[PDB]
């Protein structure tokens, strides 16, 4: 038996404008921060303990991790940030809202990019208003040209998240470390797809509740003894799960 | 040439009760958090950029670091925590206020402990109120039996802090990484003592301000080229 916990950050400041964030480093809204607090307090009430934490280089996830560590009195734990756990990169869509996206790129392309697993959105080009903000941010200075995405399908996202899982998180798990992972929807989807053997279709249909700790019981070979479970008040979990399915 | 920044955490909740905290994991008071916020604003206005951060395993220092990183938009930086940057362990005095310490231990011993570089306070014994709280905290589980103090003189604290400085932080500085250190007055004292070659008397005379970025400029031998400098408005 190993136990793994995941948490997906809540609402961001750009969610309130309905604009695509991707790699843009938007901060939690008051609501997103409350969600982090509630998840941390659920972990505390259940007495959960961790030995090492993994998050992205993006502050909505990092601040979610911080709030959780505060709530469970485990601020002293080692924390590891990696770009490989970042949100899916939304390319030229970054910063655009849905109406702007439709005007510029068409209903047809938007439908294709929405429903597809491996069709990326358009690249974020040097004239993009957020190009310098993201692609030239020094936190990616040590990425190789081939590693720095200009845009990402879900498949790209998963393909760059899973190596960090394999080479950095898995050995900690096998080292019996209790791992907490505070990241984003699409990188977490990579982890879930790998753990549970889900298809492209299922994983694209699987939305992870925000601010709800996701608990995995893994056997000796890191196979989920059961599918993901949700920690919290059973009524607020079903409500978030009905929200998410809707 | 090399630029090194230190910051001492601010007022804690046990400062408000005039209680010796030591290895007790007291949080910042609201005023102490505000101090860290102003220090961070000072760094942001100066345009300071870092590449790696070190702090202790105690939350008043960690939250000072978090506040600074938030203020300078560098929450993505790598952060390393180590017990070797902890505050002095105040053994039996942990949790006592000044009146309780006086009544229990006497003016004479209190004077000695306050004044001495190498005389530790009484050990924290198994019947001490905070014995389990600290000595059985799992964050120290990897420390050998001879590493987990029951009490520390200033000398002890500095002796256990400088190995982390020499084995981990000095390599980072020589790699060209811009280092931020968020810790505690006494553990920072060991870094300052070593950097400047201060005497026991002089380092006991040095009281580092709280919540203030302390800037060192170091030559290729990591020797300071001038006295430490402070960041912030001219008042502070
Ligand atoms: S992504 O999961 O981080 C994301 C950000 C904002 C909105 C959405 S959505 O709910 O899936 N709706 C949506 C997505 C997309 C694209 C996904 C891949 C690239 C573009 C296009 C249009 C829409 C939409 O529903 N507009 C009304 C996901
Ligand atoms: S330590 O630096 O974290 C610390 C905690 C509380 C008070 C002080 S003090 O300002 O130096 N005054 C003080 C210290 C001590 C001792 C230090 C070594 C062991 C005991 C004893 C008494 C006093 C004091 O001022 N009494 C009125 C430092
Ligand atoms: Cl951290």
């Amino acid at each position: 038996a190993y136990k793994l916990v995941l948490i997906r950050h809540g609402e961001s400041a750009w969610n309130l404008e309905n604009r695509f964030s991707g790699w843009y480093d938007a901060d939690l809204s008051p609501a997103g921060h409350e969600e982090a607090k509630r998840g941390g307090q659920a972990l505390r009430d259940a007495g959960y303990e961790f030995d090492i934490c993994f998050t992205s280089v993006q502050k909505r996830a990092i601040r979610t991790l911080w709030t959780v560590l505060d709530a469970i009195d485990q601020m002293w734990l080692p924390v590891v940030r990696t770009w490989r756990l970042n949100e899916r990169h939304y390319g030229g869509l970054t910063g655009l809202n849905k109406a702007e996206t439709a005007a510029k790129h068409g209903e047809a392309q938007v439908k294709i990019w929405r429903r597809s697993y491996d069709v990326p959105p358009p690249p974020m080009e040097p004239d993009h208003p957020f190009y310098s903000n993201i692609s030239k941010d020094r936190r990616y200075a040590d990425l190789t040209e081939d590693q720095l995405p200009s845009c990402e399908s879900l498949k790209d996202t998963i393909a760059r998240a899973l190596p960090f899982w394999n080479e950095e998180i898995v050995p900690q798990i096998k080292e019996g470390k209790r791992v907490l992972i505070a990241a984003h929807g699409n990188s977490l989807r990579g982890i879930v797809k790998h753990l549970e053997g889900l298809s492209e279709e299922a994983i694209m249909e699987l939305n992870l509740p925000t601010g709800i700790p996701i608990v995995y019981e893994l056997d000796k070979n890191l196979k989920p003894i059961k599918p993901m479970q949700f920690l919290g008040d059973e009524e607020t979990v079903r409500k978030a799960m009905e929200a998410v399915a809707a």
